[PDB]
């Protein structure tokens, strides 16, 4: 595995984004296989002070191709909100600042079972969101499988 | 084979996937025949809630120029493509509020005297996937990759 | 071939476009640099009749990366015009929009000698066709700049 | 190894731009991570009269992916300004002409150690900036290492 997330580190939280290509991976001598669907994976972690973050407390939100399209389609005055009920319930919000200078990206996680509620917010500048739209656009066909790695091409 | 991008709606479903250029050699072979790519749209009618009839699927292949038409569409634009002679046409018409489009396929069989209309709403997000995927595919279907 | 030309065939002329990659030369230290720049080669040829074109009369115009930039950045109300001059004669290429925003007309002017009337080849290009051009040209731009070689 | 800058030569200076890829290094368990970040390298040099430039007095400014995003997202009336500390202070500005015909791109280098400073200004046309935006957009996922993820 190569890791190359695009990461943004801010006051209350950090956000890392990275494509997940569809894959089927053997481990444990072949007894177990890990099947991953194509997505754009967003990972949030909370700040703990002195400019550091708690990796062990990270929470994720996986964007489908359609959800990626939602983000790519946003201009400076647009919003997106996504709800995943995979009893853990997650909400991702991308909301623009009034001056068009960027967005708050937040993730809300509700665990009815453990009675917990977690919230992570990261501001993203216009420049940072431009990186996301460009990189996400690049990655989208690959997450959809439109290539030689996943496509059945010789 | 590529996994299609599919949209499943109330009355019909739409799937889209690229078809690469293919080549064959003839005349010994002094002629190389290069078959242009397309973006293939496949429509199926609903038979229940989120159920569709695969046996009744209908295809519409977009040329590079027709793909250009779609990628160039803003939130207030329309496109309509006519293929003939069976006779088919494809329209992309915007919702007044700018939140998406209807993408609709008309199929007229003159043999059997039927006219079938497959209508699929597409959200802004879903059309953005198409525009991005199609823009990616366009150089490949043109043979510029 | 590496690039199959995109062609548009219309009433008075036809237009074909294809990338030409840059050449490299090794210099000192085993290092390689661009020798001759890449371009987007546009080939125009006039109509002789009913969708038939005179290939013997083809004329070419090589767009530089910067000129390709000019085209890709055009909106529906913009025009572009490029003038080339130091075997090679003076040529100019223009892209002008129809007032209704439905598309453009692309014109190549070839200035011949004082004994020879100039040649003018004009090809209308619809919004859809120009979208194919901008998309394909954007794709080709880093290749004609040699940037694809700076990566995988 | 192979060099392929996009270069703009103007009255007072020239600008060359070129991507620099990240490097990936193996860690534990066969996994690879980025040990050197990618950038978009901007190289400025001074005009020395005639139509020539002092290729040996070049000065550089390395844009991060985020700084590349700043430029890609600029419209004809937008500005960008970046401040770097590698004291050697450097600032890069991209400021629009009022008529929307292009920009000035300038590099300021404040050399506190040598107690000097340099200044390069390169006008860029709309077309030239469009090349930059398109080429930078192409290069961005490569400088971020995402081409390696997607294969």
């Amino acid at each position: 595995r190569l890791f190359a997330p695009y990461s943004i580190f801010k006051g209350k939280a950090a956000l890392s984004v990275e494509p997940v290509l569809p894959s089927f991976t053997e481990i444990d001598s072949g007894n177990l296989r890990i099947d991953r669907r194509g997505s754009l994976m967003m990972t949030f972690m909370p700040a703990i002070g002195e400019r550091k973050y708690d990796w062990e407390k990270k929470q994720k939100f996986a964007l489908s191709p359609t959800e990626v399209g939602s983000l790519i389609s946003m201009g400076s005055k647009d919003s997106s909100e996504f709800f995943h009920d995979p009893q853990v319930r997650k909400s991702l919000s991308v909301k623009p600042h009034a001056d068009g200078s960027g967005y708050f990206i937040s993730l809300s996680v509700n665990n009815s079972i453990l009675k917990t509620n977690d919230y992570f917010v990261v501001p993203v500048t216009k420049a940072e969101f431009a990186v996301m739209k460009t990189a996400f656009s690049f990655a989208l066909p690959h997450i959809m499988g439109w290539n030689r790695l996943t496509g059945h091409l010789e």
